[PDB]
């Protein structure tokens, strides 16, 4: 069951992670969108409104890569609806001329949440458990030529989470780890690989990257949520790696 | 070959990148010493040249985390040799109550360090070629329940040097690389799974890894320099990923 669940998103205002909100509020849920972007949380909080109940969504402005802003975007979260239950952690750009943020972005802040997730879900800091979810891409299972520290990125993602549910285990902590790899999802994050600006180097090989996805497809962002009710509706699944395909569809990597 | 190429090795105070200096300096290449530890670096430095011959060894102190310090250290070592052919980036710290000090130290640095081998090495940009090999672990490709954080950082290098070497490939810059994933080494990164300053959190279960170290036994920094050198001497080894073990021995990662 999700109903009377507390679900917090990370960068919920556009692309995945509203269609995960979505899902969420849908099968019944508190949720809690953070997002850096202000206007696009705006809105996104506007449009969830008019079709579900205005009491069930909060929307803060925070920058994932800040620790700071993270811990106390928890401690709103956690005050204003007062438990915690679902925790997603979608929260990634494509910026390879800057990688070092992206890195911070994508990696860091995901093991960063998870900890702070863990800290308040655990039922050994005080809680009832719950579920932890970490977004990883196919590129967390196979290399990926035209961007390599999101590669790295994911890898990391995907072998914290695998190692982070075993750990969990030992703990007693009663909060199970899973991570989703999707394939190619028609989102903005998509129309980045056309531009220099978070591409740099690797800008005059993008055409294999529109190749392969030509080759395998692209993916609503709505199948992607089905997923996310996958996991988190069956208690015996802690550390599986949730696989989105085309051809295939939703499966797992067995290890 | 390595007759009279000049070789960066990271973390060649003690260690396994004392060993892979040692195996270098025997074959004949110019060794660059780096390491954070003045006195560390000092006492390797002194025995090298009480072993080999005084000039080819040159050891810098100098933080692989801070970024100005490693682009300050490439440019002495390439001001005193002439020129970077061979790139062992080798500095991993287990520390999982500052995981992020180790994350900055672990994959980070590598990614960074590896750009400036690119920039340094590229035949396109201004050089000749060579190899850059990333130092992983076994936890690369396994999880590892009493150290999330290293795994992620192993997962990562791994993931960023399989993706890198497709990408060197496809820019035409010459550089080989390759990944090494040893298994547990006689060093002195064990005695710190026993240091709750060191593991944190997870100093009540490292009994679950010490029996895993007891059955798998141990391995000798010597054997992971053969496997440098055997990395290094085949021209045809492109993302490779180097398995290092006690029963099988050298091999490869068959993805
Ligand atoms: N869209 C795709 O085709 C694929 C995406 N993914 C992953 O899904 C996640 C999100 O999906 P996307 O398609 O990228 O959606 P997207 O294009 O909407 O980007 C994610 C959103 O997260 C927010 N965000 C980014 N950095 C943030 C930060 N530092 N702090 C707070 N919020 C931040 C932004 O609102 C951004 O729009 C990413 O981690 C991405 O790697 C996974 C596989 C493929
Ligand atoms: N020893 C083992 O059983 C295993 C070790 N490894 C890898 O081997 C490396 C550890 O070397 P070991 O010989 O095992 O022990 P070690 O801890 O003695 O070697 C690492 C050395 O690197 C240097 N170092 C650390 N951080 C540095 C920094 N920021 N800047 C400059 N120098 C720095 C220090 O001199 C340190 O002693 C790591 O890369 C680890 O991932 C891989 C698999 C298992
Ligand atoms: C049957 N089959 C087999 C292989 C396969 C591989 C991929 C596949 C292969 N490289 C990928 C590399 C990166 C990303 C990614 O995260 N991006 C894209 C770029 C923008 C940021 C977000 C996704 C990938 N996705 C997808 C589907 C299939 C598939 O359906
Ligand atoms: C046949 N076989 C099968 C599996 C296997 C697994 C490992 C194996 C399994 N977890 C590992 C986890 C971490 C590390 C590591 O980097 N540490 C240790 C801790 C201190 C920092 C440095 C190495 C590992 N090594 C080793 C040998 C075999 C093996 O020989």
């Amino acid at each position: 069951m999700v109903n009377g669940k507390v679900a917090l998103v990370t960068g919920a205002a556009q692309g995945i992670g509203r269609a995960f909100a979505e899902a969420l509020l849908l099968k019944g849920a508190k949720v809690a969108l953070v997002d850096w972007n202000l206007e696009a949380g705006v809105q996104c909080k506007a449009a969830l409104d008019e079709q579900f109940e205005p009491q069930k969504t909060l929307f803060i402005q925070c920058d994932v890569a800040d620790q700071q802003q993270l811990r106390d975007t928890f401690r709103k979260v956690v005050d204003h609806f007062g438990r915690l239950d679902i925790l997603v952690n979608n929260a990634g750009v494509n910026n390879e001329k800057n990688w070092e943020k992206t890195l911070q972005i994508n990696l860091v802040s995901v093991i960063s949440g998870t900890y702070l997730g863990l800290d308040y879900m655990s039922k050994q800091n005080g809680g009832e458990g719950g579920i932890i979810i970490n977004m990883s891409s196919l590129a967390g299972l196979m290399p990926v030529a035209q961007q390599p520290v999101y590669c790295a990125s994911k890898h990391g993602i995907v072998g914290f989470t695998r190692s982070a549910a075993l750990a969990a285990n030992l703990m007693n902590s009663g909060v199970r780890l899973n991570a989703i790899c999707p394939g190619f999802v028609n989102t903005a994050i998509l129309e980045s690989i056309e531009k220099e600006e978070n591409m740099g180097q690797y800008i005059e090989y993008k055409d294999h990257i529109k190749d392969m996805i030509k080759y395998y497809g692209i993916l609503d962002p709505p199948l992607i949520a089905n997923g996310l009710i996958t996991l988190i509706e069956d208690d015996a699944l802690n550390g599986a790696i949730m696989k989105i395909t085309t051809s295939k569809g939703i499966h797992f990597q067995d290890y």
